[PDB]
């Protein structure tokens, strides 16, 4: 473990970051207390739920559809029979709720246990119903399931280094749909945003989790904000993550 100071890239926002290179097995850690604290993964869970759906055959490729039924939603891009790739990039909750509700709870429990996915607590399957949002809820959305940024990186490394039983074909679909454009062709960046608000503590859960490939080296990373400013979202933390990557990992 190497303690580092990325505060310049956070532009005043409360947060932490952890980067792990598995070739030399060292973590670079900014704000160790936060990096070790379990929080709801929010939509960063879509990394794992995609793999669960592929493993169980609910979906099969980046084209796979979930049978849109015409329900009206405010985001125009949710109002269609969108593919896995666009559901992942739009963070489309109905697609992923329908996907996971096709999988039995014991299969999910055992997969999370195998991945050491934080507290592996899916006891509140329907999620945080007190927020009034009904079926737009689940155990991974400010609910029972909690994971630390460090555990996120450890899970990411296990998956994408080939250390799980997930099919390589399925890992490669995830890599495809997680790729992001960072206006720098000499690095490959992959990840997923997550946005939630922790009502009990009045702090955001804003995430960007993924990996970086740069000339032979691979780094697994998790950037997390716990700021009390409700305007801090997953996409904002993704901007911070890209600034860290360009300043310190080029």
């Amino acid at each position: 473990v190497n303690i580092v100071d990325y505060s310049d890239c956070f532009e005043g926002i409360s947060g932490g970051a952890i980067f792990c290179n598995t070739k030399n097995k060292e973590y670079n850690i900014y704000n160790k207390e936060l990096i070790e604290t379990r929080r709801s993964p929010c939509s960063t869970f879509k990394i794992v739920s995609t793999l669960i759906g592929l493993e169980k055959g609910v979906i099969n490729s980046k084209e796979s559809v979930m049978g849109y039924d015409g329900t009206d939603y405010p985001n125009k891009n949710w109002n269609k029979n969108l593919s896995l790739e666009e559901a992942f990039k739009e963070s489309c909750v109905w697609y992923y709720k329908k996907l996971i509700n096709k999988v039995d709870a014991k299969s999910v429990q055992n997969i999370l246990d195998d991945l050491k996915y934080g507290n592996c607590d899916i006891s509140e399957w329907e999620g945080d119903l007190k927020n009034g949002k009904g079926h737009l809820n689940g155990f991974w959305l400010e609910s029972s399931l909690q994971i630390s940024p460090k555990e996120q990186v450890q899970t990411m490394a296990k998956i994408f280094e080939g250390d799980t039983n997930f099919k390589k074909e399925h890992i490669n679909i995830l890599r495809d749909i997680m790729a992001i454009d960072v206006n720098d062709a000499n690095i490959n960046v992959y990840g997923k945003t997550g946005t939630g608000f922790d009502e009990k503590n009045k702090r955001v859960d804003a995430w960007f989790v993924g990996m970086l490939e740069r000339e032979g080296d691979t780094y697994y990373f998790a950037i997390k904000s716990d700021d009390s400013n409700k305007e801090i979202t997953g996409p904002k933390v993704k901007e911070i993550a890209i600034n860290i990557i360009k300043k310190y990992y080029s």
